[PDB]
């Protein structure tokens, strides 16, 4: 139900795929220039985006007060177009729900739309020799690899996806917070 549309709705504005040498990946635009994409995507300072070129003015690899790994890069994009401000729309706290959608969106994945139901917080995963926090789980029974994506239920993004494992996908906590 309610999900759905909501998603659609964000990635039809905010969502881009982008082209890195670590694969290709769902960014979220949040607002003005400022956009999320999974930090294993390692953007440099020129990135593809839908297929175009386009210079990144400011990187921001966010971890915690201990500095811990979050495993989201956010990117200021050289470009007089602002993102659709969806920061309202960011979880502040309540992270675990029933219903969530899962959407990718890249070139191989284009409008991939999965209900993934319940949403459990996870902390600690350690990604590819990484200790990360914040990590939420969901059941993903499939593939995928690192094509990013973003974890919503109705009138809350919740989360950047960063891959599963076959049966669970995970995503990093996309908080209110990280934005001011």
């Amino acid at each position: 139900g309610p999900a759905f549309e909501f998603a659609v709705a964000m990635m039809k504005r905010n969502s881009s795929t982008v082209k890195t040498e670590y694969g290709e990946f769902t960014m979220l635009g949040i607002y003005d220039k400022w956009a999320v994409l999974p930090r294993h995507a390692k953007p440099g300072p020129t990135i593809l985006m839908n297929d175009q070129e386009v210079s990144v003015l400011d990187a921001k690899e966010l971890v915690d007060k201990d500095g811990t790994n979050l495993e989201l890069t956010l990117l200021k994009l050289n470009r007089n177009e602002k993102f659709r401000d969806i920061r309202g729309f960011l979880a502040k706290e309540e992270v675990e729900v029933n219903e969530a959608v899962l959407a990718i969106n890249t070139s191989k994945f284009p409008n991939m739309y999965i209900p993934v139901g319940q949403v459990t917080d996870y902390g600690f995963l350690n990604l590819g020799g990484t200790p990360t926090k914040r990590m939420l789980m969901y059941n993903f029974p499939t593939r995928a690899g690192q094509c990013g994506g973003v974890l919503m239920s109705t009138g809350k993004v919740l989360g950047i996806h960063v891959g599963g494992n076959g049966h669970q996908g995970f995503s990093a906590a996309l908080l209110k917070h990280y934005f001011n």
